């Protein structure tokens, strides 16, 4: 029942969904099977960066995901969003583990959108930069297992106090102010996202994954999606 838009980093292949056999990155239009996937070389315990880009004219949802000193994957899938996501929406990050798991850390998040409109003074817009989270980060809302503060970090799923991820978690975090991505006079809307994380595991798999994500503004996390449903969905449909 929300509506979700995503760009998945899904670290652990389900065959049965859908997945590639092999980490991926992903662009999920309201459902977990990927619109559009590419093979991504996901590296256990390296920060990587990954950015998203999209806007009204085009209608192309396109993302890129890198570490520093490796080649890039990127995906990208046309759909018009303003015929999927209502008018103002919330975004914000995701991440799970199941039986499998992986710390789900953010150590930086920005984003930007713009509307123009057709008048004199056109330029409409909202941008946020995080390279820091505070224990009491009152300009995001955390949902489920999702803490900030711990090392200036946001880790989106549980750490234990040696640092060991935890299995069955479910975490996200939305920033606090609603977001414009349609407005009648406007002749371009366009939004970029950046974010880096740190994905690590004591095993030779890792799961879930980390997804940015946009959604209606009251969206919150869905029964049971802990594991392959990266917290943003109620089921595999
Ligand atoms: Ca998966
Ligand atoms: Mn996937």
């Amino acid at each position: 029942a929300d509506t979700i838009v995503a760009v998945e980093l899904d670290t652990y292949p389900n065959t049965d969904i859908g997945d590639p056999s092999y980490p991926h990155i992903g662009i999920d239009i309201k459902s977990v099977r990927s619109k559009k996937t590419a093979k991504w070389n996901m590296q256990n315990g390296k920060v990587g960066t990954a950015h998203i880009i999209y806007n009204s004219v085009d209608k192309r949802l396109s993302a890129v995901v890198s570490y520093p000193n490796a080649d890039s994957a990127t995906v990208s899938y046309d759909v018009d969003l303003d015929n999927v996501l209502p008018e103002w929406v919330r975004v914000g990050l995701s991440a799970s583990t199941g039986l499998y798991k992986e710390t789900n850390t953010i150590l930086s998040w920005s984003f930007t959108s713009k509307l123009k409109s057709n008048s004199t003074h056109e330029t409409n817009a909202l941008h946020f930069m995080f390279n820091q989270f505070s224990k009491d980060q009152k300009d995001l809302i955390l949902q489920g297992d999702a803490t900030t503060g711990t090392d200036g970090n946001l880790e989106l799923t549980r750490v234990s106090s040696n640092g060991s991820p935890q299995g069955s978690s479910v975490g996200r975090a939305l920033f606090y102010a609603p977001v414009h991505i349609w407005e009648s006079s406007a002749v371009v809307a366009s939004f970029e996202a950046t974010f880096t994380f740190l994905i690590k595991s004591p095993d030779s798999h890792p799961a879930d994954g980390i997804a940015f994500f946009i959604s209606n503004i009251d969206s919150s996390i869905p029964s049971g999606s802990t594991g392959r449903l990266l917290g943003l969905f109620p089921d595999a449909n």
